[PDB]
């Protein structure tokens, strides 16, 4: 788990308080938290079945602390209110963004560019049968729609040429699984361009590492996920309460940083049902009183800390 020490840290967790792990995961930082301060009551949430079973077995273990959650960031208000909880309540909420090691570790989740898996991608796992997979998106949308994909939210410089190919791809079988996807990114490059470049197969400079992360964020919605999960974050902490966000990518981080500086970010009610339908969002983009007080900011990995006390 990233940053252990340091959330905790910032978290500081004391006797008698309630908190809220947005992002429960495999466990590793609401375990942590405990094994600090014990008496305490935490949610977990997680919109990840895997996870959410990981948080049921350990309220077993901890049944007067734990109260485990299934859902998304975007269902957190709505399960909240349900089990009681009121707003301005958590002495600390954590938010640690990105994929868990279940996610990545499992080939037949179709995460990861390591071992071959079914391109399904989603992180509510079963839960939502019909919602489209990474395969579904790649075999789907148009040329000029996938390329707007990758080059707004995995910031790839080569996505006309990487969308091209993918188009190109599945119009000979369709693309359904992860290292067949790989293998289609790095066919759009000629030799000269990559021959040798053993870095392009290294874990976090392979060469598609960015059109794997423009597709998750499209199927896993997470841009907006995030916005409104900070919302709530803020609604349900207490004033003095701490939220500890650990962002990956420049787009969350931006979402997260400019959330913390009050500044105001796209409302999808907001944007006309045209652009809903036909443009990407422009959260964490560049050309898209005090609330919080901002007590921490590290890095080691793209992992960034942002940790902050609300006023
Ligand atoms: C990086 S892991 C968190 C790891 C955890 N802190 C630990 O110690 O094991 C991110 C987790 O957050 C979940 N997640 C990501 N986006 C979410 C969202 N929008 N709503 C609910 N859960 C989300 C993922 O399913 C994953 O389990």
């Amino acid at each position: 788990p990233v940053m252990v020490d340091e959330v905790v840290h910032c978290l500081s967790p004391q006797k008698g308080q309630i908190f809220l792990d947005m992002t429960f995961g495999s466990g590793g930082h609401t375990k942590a938290i405990l094994q600090k301060e014990s008496d305490i009551v935490l949610y977990a949430l997680d919109r990840d079945p895997t996870a959410y079973a990981l948080a049921e077995h350990l309220s077993e273990l901890y049944p007067k602390q734990i109260r485990a959650m299934l859902g998304q960031f975007s269902q957190a208000e709505a399960l909240l209110m349900k089990a009681g909880v009121q707003p301005g309540t958590f002495d600390g909420v954590l938010m640690d963004l990105g994929c868990s090691s279940m996610q990545l570790d499992t080939p037949e989740r179709g995460f990861s560019l390591r071992k071959d898996g079914p391109l399904d991608m989603r992180m509510d796992g079963g839960r939502y049968p019909d919602m489209p997979t990474a395969a579904d998106v790649v075999n789907a949308l148009d040329q000029q729609a996938l390329a707007s994909i990758l080059r707004t939210y995995g910031e790839e410089k080569h996505a006309k040429k990487i969308a091209s190919a993918i188009v190109q791809a599945r119009s000979i079988y369709p693309i359904t699984r992860t290292q067949q996807l790989a293998s289609i990114v790095a066919g759009a490059f000629p030799p000269s361009a990559i021959y040798t470049r053993k870095d392009l197969l290294q874990r976090s400079t392979h060469i598609a590492t960015k059109t794997f992360q423009a597709l998750r964020i499209f199927v896993n919605n997470e841009l907006n996920e995030l916005y409104t999960g900070l919302k709530t974050a803020q609604k349900f902490l207490r004033p003095g309460g701490r939220l500890v966000a650990l962002s990956f990518h420049s787009l969350e981080d931006r979402i997260v940083k400019r959330f913390l500086l009050g500044i105001s970010m796209t409302e999808r009610f907001n944007l006309s049902v045209r652009q809903q339908v036909m443009k990407t969002s422009q959260l964490g983009s560049d050309h898209e009183p005090l609330m919080w007080e901002l007590i921490h900011k590290k890095v080691l990995r793209s992992a960034k800390l942002r940790a902050a006390i609300k006023l």
